[PDB]
């Protein structure tokens, strides 16, 4: 299904799980480059709906789609069909581990994961995680970071946090003043800095800075601004679990150029946020210059790879 948020589209009428294989199935009959059918059924179908086709795939050619589509995973377009592909938690579990490992270390990716999802989705992940890997996302994160890194980063893949809406400004208040006196002190990796971000709802979190940002008077992230990494990692969790949107529009930024783009970011956020928000990341986009992202995506980028994202961008 596609929300009020996300940008998939799929068919008014869709085809049968039976239908899209054998479609799916003949495009790679001797010629292999049927590309343009391949993002015109994966690209346009919701999660279950893909696990349905891979689960017939198999039973019924005993072979196993993804690896029929994985064939050459060093080119951007055949890279994001299978992140696309995945199941949002399998292509959680994937990007955890990816962002764990030398060649591929991020801990900005890593908080990403844990901030910008729901608490149930990042569970089914850490769920994803142990079926692949037959490790936690915390077990292996705890044991490739270290130092303040480590100590905001495990609790933060590993909190479950309450997921209602219901805040307690008179808590919120309190919080919001630790936090604050904590900055202040440069204890920027003080044990309350880090409870406070990575135990509290979202909801809970956001009472927090609002009522940090009257008093106070500037918001929370123009105190945190420089500093080294771990007060990057801060201020992406702040952004993450607060506003997600400007955080995937200044990743869209730095990931989108006329001349060096970085297809790996954008192939994540475009593939990750395509069934959750993308549709309203497109927007907070556009206000900044009016250059729909389609368009800059057009502009900086082609072949399949090209296309399939802006079918995912729910746009063609």
């Amino acid at each position: 299904h596609h929300h009020h948020m996300a940008s998939l589209t799929v068919p008014a009428h869709v085809p049968s799980a039976a239908e899209d294989c054998e479609q799916l199935r003949s495009a790679f009959k001797g010629w292999g480059t049927n590309e343009k059918l391949i993002i015109s059924i994966l690209a346009h179908r919701t999660a279950a709906q893909r696990k349905l086709i891979r689960q017939t795939y198999a039973e019924t050619f005993g072979e196993d789609l993804l690896k029929e589509l994985d064939r050459e995973l060093t080119h951007d377009f055949e890279k994001l069909v299978l992140v696309w592909t995945l199941d949002p938690s399998e292509r959680d579990a994937h990007l955890a581990k990816e962002a764990t490992k030398r060649w591929t270390k991020s801990n900005f990716v890593l908080v990403e994961l844990a901030c910008t999802r729901s608490p149930k989705e990042l569970v089914l992940a850490r769920e994803a995680y142990h079926a692949r890997y037959k490790k936690s996302l915390e077990e292996d994160v705890a044991y490739h970071t270290t130092g303040d890194h480590r100590k905001l980063l495990v609790p933060l893949v590993s909190s479950y946090r309450y997921g209602g809406e219901e805040v307690d400004l008179r808590l919120a208040k309190a919080e919001s003043k630790i936090l604050h006196e904590k900055i202040s002190d440069k204890a920027y990796s003080d044990d309350e800095v880090i409870r406070i971000l990575a135990t509290r709802s979202k909801a809970q979190l956001n009472a927090t800075l609002n009522h940090y940002k009257d008093e106070h008077g500037e918001d929370i992230l123009k105190q945190l601004e420089d500093g080294d990494e771990f007060v990057a990692l801060l201020r992406a969790t702040i952004k993450g679990l607060v506003y997600p949107e400007h955080y995937f529009v200044e990743v869209l930024r730095d990931a989108i150029n006329r001349r060096g783009t970085e297809e790996d970011h954008l192939t994540r956020v475009i593939a990750t946020r395509a069934e959750v928000d993308l549709k309203i990341i497109a927007d907070e986009y556009q206000k900044r210059d009016s250059i729909p992202l389609g368009r800059a995506i057009a502009k900086d980028t082609r072949g399949d790879y090209e296309s399939m994202l802006l079918a995912l961008l729910g746009q063609e």
